[PDB]
């Protein structure tokens, strides 16, 4: 079993690139980050900033999570991100994703000590 | 009781303005659209495009909804939107919102005949 923090890193962190490299970025990443194993995870966002910058969001703008929880934080700045979403031709175990690059604020839920991201809520 | 389509329009459509007009936009809109009545709705997005343009998204890019449903659609173009999110000083019945303006693709779930938006899933 993964810690909540490590699962966030696996699902959402890609500091190795400044932005999605091709239209196939999501197909490759959803697979290598183990998000197509038991099923096709329908929607998932990768952040192309350092881990330190993403962790720093937990000390930024406190905002409500979509579900009403009070431990969500919005980044003061925009960040390079990629939205991966299953498309019509996607059928487990043959998972297919649309790659959409963008620059926006991210909203994450934070927990623990050290207080670090444990869920990606949204981007704005 | 509202139809699903009318509830979408009430919660998410603002074609009267090209973008949020002030930092108080969300406080005003969340109230007048009746989203602070029984509780503070934690998160809500308004779209500043014509209703025809938003309805047209149901014939655009078919993508998975965050919950796995297959009836979600992503707009081919970006749209002017405003993200409203409760902030720390928010306590029902005194609801307080942060206003964040942006330009991005919207993702909506569509249902019915006419096939129209019934849920705002996300923006990218």
């Amino acid at each position: 079993k993964e810690t909540a923090a490590a699962k966030f890193e696996r699902q959402h962190m890609d500091s190795s690139t400044s932005a999605a490299s091709s239209s196939n970025y999501c197909n490759q990443m959803m697979k290598s980050r183990n998000l197509t194993k038991d099923r096709c995870k329908p929607v998932n966002t990768f952040v192309h900033e350092s881990l330190a910058d993403v962790q720093a969001v937990c000390s930024q703008k406190n905002v409500a999570c979509k579900n009403g929880q009070t431990n969500c934080y919005q980044s003061y700045s925009t960040m390079s991100i990629t939205d991966c979403r299953e498309t019509g031709s996607s059928k487990y175990p043959n998972c297919a994703y649309k790659t959409t690059q963008a620059n926006k604020h991210i909203i994450v839920a934070c927990e623990g000590n050290p207080y670090v991201p444990v869920h990606f809520d949204a981007s704005v």
